[PDB]
């Protein structure tokens, strides 16, 4: 009986007083056979417009449902994600805002949410292929919250398209309380993908059904109907990114 | 049909002048009925302590207090178990208890424990439960059984009072958060009161408490010399915010 | 070897001159401990809800209150669970509940549900429970979900005395009997009123509501607009005997 | 998704001011395959004499103990019953009095206790085959209270008298609170089975135990000797029936 | 040891100057005995319909006919359960049915239905049961369930002549077939009527559907806005070969 | 309490001078309904038949037909499957079939079926089903499954009169009977004539035969050359008494 | 493959006419730790004299109730047994007549029924040891029948009379059917079990408790008292016997 | 809720008069991994003879007998096949006739038949590694039809002489009735797959057994010896192909 450690040694992101019991590990971190499986659905464009924090515009009335398998992540492990992006254009340029996701591994969920501000929370989503069905489906508790298929692989997409989507700048809001309840941290972050590769990609006919969930209310933002439905396979990098809004400021 | 109630960045819990529209833990202060609590504690190597010890804070005595409790009906969090090692300090002069290992099977009060007041919380699947003549608690991350304790059944009374003076000791709390540029950005001591206890009733009894290593979770690296007492408690009693004490950045 | 305390029929709890001999339920008044509620109230089409109610009874409000009741203790009916509908009412000036839709998963209060009081009951399999951070229940009819109902477990709290004055207002129910040529014999609106109601509890949260058809159980018919209310709260009180206030075959 | 119900425009009894959730439809009530196991019993007659209303003639002191499989029933479904029916005598006319009876399906058990009276609680009654032996168990939550068996088709019953006895009118007492706990409804009603067919009938051996339970006393009618054993398979309707007397009046 | 009947290629059932040794479907007519129809017949939007019309096709009403069937006694084909979506359409002038979807649990009927007559049989799980009191029909491909529908159990008789009067209706498909080099090959418009029919049962009753999407199984797309007919029937007849009425590659 | 209608012995069905207590089947004649059969019929070694064959007995061809027999409704018997092997002959100048093998799954028919007839039965575990577009027979012996038959589902009609002719050959059988002293009490021939006989449907189609060897039911040793014949029937028909026509120890 | 038999060779009772498919071998059959395990109970003497044959005695109106283990028999393999067989006397000499007879296995069942005129009918008899207690239970069907216990090997036991017991003759009815209906055979058989060897014997505290079924209606002979308990272990041997009466002639 | 799909819109094969409900997508399709197990076996040449069409001659008197598993076909999805091939000479061009194949999904089972010919039929097909060996299993319904086995990559093979083996012609019967009972479609075609590279190669001892089966007499075959054991793994693409015979024309 052993462990490696031992014990403030490992001070992963240097705190001049560190925590002995870590979480996870500093990156940045590399994504081996990340695979998106994405439905693109026009919604309500002010229930989205309500959403964004200021500054912030919406380039069009749209959520981007996603399924994200990340079966070789380094620092993070062999997990599965599920969400919803929305397209923006923030101070003239255009990227994403997480605006929902849900994990089925902790130490992404508490990284993801204290480095960069994702909004994750803990769930049983589920990416996988049943005959010639792409299917994903999200759990939440007892409850199915999404159920999204796909005609498997049915024609090819550009993949240097979907190379430029992937470089886009990822937007979040990073909010975190103060131990009297108030506000410590109320920020916009902008973080950027790296060293990517699209192994391949494509479209095919697909599916979204919504369930309502008081604690996960994704159905909130319901479907007028679906513009995209994509497929991609990808390596990629997840590096630290910048603060370029702090509303405590 | 259906519908939710909510829509939507209405319900701003914490006042965030920009707000996120998916909610993880409503705003406290956080009431516990039935809150159960088993402990031993032991001792251990008071170097190891002392190395894991912020700034100006002391060690008591070389001890850890291995616990499980069970939170069956908790306001905003819910009902689940927790199980970590809080270590007996004195800060600035108050005996209190600091907190090095938690873990709970749970998501909402993990993160709400760690955003608020800084709680070292990760995620596994602690149980507390009664097997016939014995209380057991049972600590299991991953595959890996990390933690068993054992006590036996409620075998003599313990001085109710002399354990709500326990109970009423600050907690003290290393809430540790990056930037998201990989540097340090929140490095605090914070200080809270738990309030509003009623301790229903309190047992000790013979103890035995086994650990495992395991890369992710290292409580057995504050191995047992001995036992040096063995608790079992129940409580009402309130969790509410508390106050920054130490920031580390300052 | 064996027997029974009962022969018999020396058991005539409803005083009838020729008895049953089998009895479905014993007599009241009934005792609830631990009657918990959790309570999601819509707004719907209130055509709808105007084409269901009896003569002379006015809609209060375009709401439909879809509950969960779960009952672990009741004097005479057992440990069972319910859910259903009911509408805000006012009838010869006085405010009530009019209950639409009733489902048990126990045939006692089943049966003594419909032929005392005259509440619409039929089997089925509702639960309540907790899993984790989230109040849920489900309603199964055969194979089939037909209701979902979720809620942020206790999130905030709700005014006691606000939902006990709730609790006291009359219920209102249809008791409609055939004849055994298939032809009316019974058809009273009966009220009662339940007492000796504590409020232990009470508590709200975001909330979410599915329901799905079913040819015998058509509640989704009463489509949801938009949800008005979360409600949760735990009781003890009393279900005793009614009145008939209106007899339709007059 | 849609009901075919919108919605008190279904008002099956003529309701005056009828009840939106209905929980039976209206007769007559077709049954095929209806199948049933009695086997007959001796018992105490002074216990029966005190169970039958007033100006009913008991028989004889025999308990007619059955399983009925009901696989296809027009508006009631497909169900399984047991219970206890006592050979009588009412105004000359012979019949049988149903003293108990135990279905597993809830619709004829609500309209069978609220339209003819039928003395019906809900368990778990059996009727099956196993090899050679025709099995009935009946179930009350765990325990069992009534195991019938008996050697399959042994040899043929004439159908003619079987037909005989089906015919013969059902009595039944009614019996409903008033919601203020005192009686509503106390009648004896009269029902007869209508284009009946017996389209088998057989004997054998036979056998019967009871056992105790406080909410379902069918042991109380204990057990002198076996009488007759029975087998047979119809198909027949249960239509409306007539109130013979009220005990309120 | 061991042996098959066949060798094979003398079995030549469709009459192929050049066969193929392995079969997969033998020839009829087919007879089949207890087909048991339940069918729910629902307004949808009637522009999607005509969308979906072969040239010179017309619907009748804006009406989808969502069935299922089950097929316990098929010769040739075996034991099988159906269901799919059936449109009311007139063609030449002859008042008949249009398949634009179907899906079996065997593939020997799919591939004949396919082949023979052009059906658009996919391979799913539906089932047809009976639960207590109720008739529910499930619809599942792969992980999802596409249809539940629910029928109360025989509830009211239905004019069995008047039943019989529609099976007699031809039945219009569209046979598609690609050639080898990914061309069309067969695009024809087919009539079949089913012969030697005796409607044994039928009957009415309150009804509900409920429709799930899926990629690779669309029928959601053809959204319920109201249920107009609930049916129920049980028949012996038989499916004989049938005859082409258009040719679009000509 | 408790009871059987027995007692008896007053039921003799045999009419034996001093009767057994504990009977194990009933006296005949014996109905059944939906009795269907499943016939392979296979040319094998005549010689290895001619060697079987009592005296006087020919051989018609040297054929083998293994049968799955269903027969869910069976007076007196009850519920049951068999499998066995039958040899086309003649005795006496009168064409039949000689039962050389058989197993079913019930006792009581197993007893009768030996102690009556002489059928040579023993006990085993045989299957007859549907699966999709196959009908399958599965005879299981212990843990070993030592015959396989499948079919192509009614793939074609078969003349029912001829069936109807076969089903009413003659039954031969040698009843073997030892004495107690172990040298034989009983070796007849007996012949048995089925009556009243409607053959409600009849099928063929492609077939298959597998056997395995088992030293205990060694029916693989009637290889198999070549299948001759499939057939599929249903049947209503009387089992009644039959007669010796041999007696091999006078 | 390859099966050794080959085949009407294998004629092991010497039929003139032998049948190709054989049920049982011949004898004599060789039992190792051969475990009885007896209640012995009083019942009505009037319902047994009316089941045994003319001319024979009954000792005491007493059933001895058994369950019987045979693991390793030759010719009829591993199985278990459970009966009643009644004291009688026949032209002097004490013996038993067994009344009722189930076992598990089929060979032993149609080579006793069929050779010495065991009245052997199939069933599930288990003989199982747990904890403190030996256990008995016979299901027939689903349905148990009868259930004996015993306090495990309480006390000693003479084995010395065990065995005296145990060499006393075998008497049964032979009975078998006519094709035609009418009798063919009905005799007594008196059979002697041979080198035996009684490995060990005690006693205890017992228990029994009988149910009814159509088809195995042991319970008809109920209990009035238990009136000795014995478990008892052997190794004996099952040879041919001879016949003592034909009702026949 | 809500489909990309609306509706006629993909008219994948491009018909004047489109099928609402696709049961497959148009092609080329691409294969990932397609992994090959063929076991090759003597068999009687007549039988072979017989089945093929005409001026197609037999190369040698030999079956291949394949397990493919496609884990990863566009437009297909994710399953596994087994079957027969026969080596066969077709005006001057060696190549393959496929006269049996199993699959376990049915988008390529309506694809394979209705565009090419393949003689496809729905089954249950594995392969799989156990330890040291290489399995394949083919299951129709309850009964096991064929089992291969081969020692796990004992030895390579020359992957060029594979390549050249894979891009051999395949041709197929494509019979198709007509509504009216009569043939619409009996055709000969030819196709040529490409794009391949044959990652791997390998050979080893192998085994099969086949069994009967009415509906899948792929034992009418019989295996006089194996020839050859092949495993190989490629990627490759499966074209539209070419009518070279009408036998209705």
């Amino acid at each position: 009986s052993a462990n490696s450690l031992e014990g403030v040694i490992d001070n992963e992101f240097s705190m001049p007083a560190p925590r002995w019991l870590n979480t996870y590990p500093a990156g940045p971190y590399r994504f081996i056979n990340r695979e998106f499986f994405i439905i693109a659905y026009e919604t309500d464009p002010d229930l989205l417009q309500a959403i964004l924090p200021p500054d912030m515009e919406l380039l069009e009335p749209v959520v981007k449902f996603e399924f994200i398998r990340m079966p070789d992540s380094t620092g993070f492990g062999d997990y599965t994600e599920s969400g919803q992006v929305v397209p923006v254009r923030y101070k003239g340029e255009e990227g994403g805002f997480t605006i929902s996701m849900f994990l089925d591994c902790h130490a992404p969920i508490a990284g993801g949410r204290e480095i960069w501000g994702f909004p994750k929370k803990l769930a049983k989503p589920k990416l996988f292929v049943e005959e010639d069905t792409l299917i994903g489906i999200l759990k939440y508790g007892s409850i199915d919250i999404a159920i999204a298929t796909m005609g498997y692989k049915h024609r090819p997409l550009d993949a240097e398209k979907v190379l430029e989507s992937v470089k886009k700048p990822v937007f979040l809001l990073k909010n975190i309380p103060n131990v009297d309840g108030t506000p410590l941290v109320n920020q916009l972050t902008k973080t950027y993908l790296t060293d990517i590769t699209v192994k391949g990609a494509w479209t095919g006919p697909g599916s979204l059904e919504l369930h309502p969930h008081a604690l996960a209310p994704i159905s909130n933002l319901y479907i007028k109907k679906i513009v995209s439905v994509s497929h991609f396979i990808t390596d990629l990098t997840l590096p630290y990114g910048k603060v370029v809004a702090d509303y405590l400021a």
